């Protein structure tokens, strides 16, 4: 029955999404496998975007019979722009025609499959805009049938992507936290002065002169000196004494500056 | 119309639960509003168990008719290690008729709810177990409809639970890295000071004079305002000066104090 197949596939859903972790560390791309797997029970191509517009993961159906190995090789990239155009819709579209910019298919290949459909699947859990699920079918149509699943596999790509998030969260706001502090422990003596410490002390790595420095800015030249030492005893930079020709620096925490310079 | 009535409802379940965040904090279950989301759209009572077998939230349908507005407030209580088992439910039970020990409703009302059925709905997300959903009907049998629904409504929970997780653990750990990093920032002076400016406080708010302090435990008062002025940087307290009065402050991180005790 309807029902009792849509049921099922969503419990195979369930079995191979649901009941393992599904992030590939060590991947071409981490989901290709859940990628593979949607695509083999939605009888789709399917690809799978982070929130910011990566490609975490695709599977695309081989023609086996006519292969080239000098064609399998190749990387699937998005034409300039599409990954942000599908970051705009926000409720599920189903049934895109070729024609559109919206196609998944290549531009290229409008001419050869005109009637080619892709349906694109915003993954939203606990309101937030987890990534986006694009679903592309050469022949079929996508019925309601489909578009239940599609949805059911959005959620369950969704608990992927939470999960894998969720074993990064705990040193990313250790980081970010001793950012913050590290700033507040500053006087605009001393964080004029590592705002231009990290200018003179270009790629991020480099050697430094501080008292030279300390001339180009109008600042104190022991005040130079006590910003290095908080940041350092904090830990967000490694220092060596170079004697005459200087301190060698080196940054940490390289979010700092993303901090700095707004 | 019976894909089209599944799709609208699991659109419902997107907009309301999916597209929401739905944490209900300093409230009786956090998950109330979610259980009565969920009952509603598939037609049940629900109830949602943390993966340790904790009444998260629930939603029972009320009988105006026979209202006593005290016994509206009683607490959901199930017979003792029902939470439990239902975690060695691996994969969903449904229909499970009145008789069983795994029903859903008390068993006062299984004389009264010759039909009721319970279905029971582990929630699995990236290889974990999250809990598990319960829903109870008084008559009608759960379909290959509601199942598809009720497992759809699984997932967009297991979704809530393990975001509101990672916002646990990025709390928790701000809060420990924001007071361990402010004590490391602090001399025997200034920690000797703290000591006693929580002391002075005792409790999360209260008004402090700094030139006591000084007077009260032997300290030059730039040592008392070094470590204020550094805890307020560090936000750790908030603070306003009354001047002659003294200065009134407010503890805003309250694990600090375990850690320097």
């Amino acid at each position: 029955g309807a029902m009792a197949t849509l049921l099922e596939k969503t419990r195979q859903v369930n079995e191979l999404l649901q009941k393992n972790n599904l992030f590939d560390v060590q991947a071409e791309l981490p989901y290709n496998k859940m990628a593979m797997i949607l695509g083999d029970i939605l009888e789709s191509n399917a690809y799978i975007i982070s929130s910011s517009g990566d490609l975490l993961g695709y599977t695309e159906k081989l023609d086996v019979n006519n292969a080239r190995i000098k064609n399998m090789f190749k990387e699937k990239k998005f034409p300039q722009g599409y990954t942000e155009a599908v970051d705009m819709l926000k409720v599920t579209e189903a049934n895109i025609p070729i024609d559109s910019d919206l196609t998944a298919f290549p531009f290229e290949s409008r001419e050869l499959y005109p009637f080619g459909l892709t349906t694109i699947v915003p993954l939203y859990g606990a309101g937030k805009r987890l990534g986006t699920i694009i679903l592309a079918r050469v022949e079929k149509s996508f019925n309601e049938d489909d578009l239940v699943l599609a949805e059911y596999s959005a959620t369950v790509v969704g608990m992927q992507i939470l999960y894998h998030q969720s074993r990064t969260i705990e040193a990313e706001v250790r980081s970010a936290t001793a950012v913050q502090m590290a700033i507040n422990t500053l006087s605009y003596s001393e964080l004029k002065a590592v705002h231009a410490i990290f200018e003179a002390l270009d790629g991020e790595e480099g050697r430094l002169t501080a008292s030279s420095i300390a001339d180009e800015i109008g600042i104190t030249r022991s005040v130079i000196v006590n910003a290095l030492r908080k940041l350092e005893s904090a830990g967000i930079i490694e220092s060596r004494s170079l004697g005459m020709k200087g301190t060698y620096l080196k940054v940490l925490n390289q979010q700092f500056i993303k901090e700095l310079e707004k």
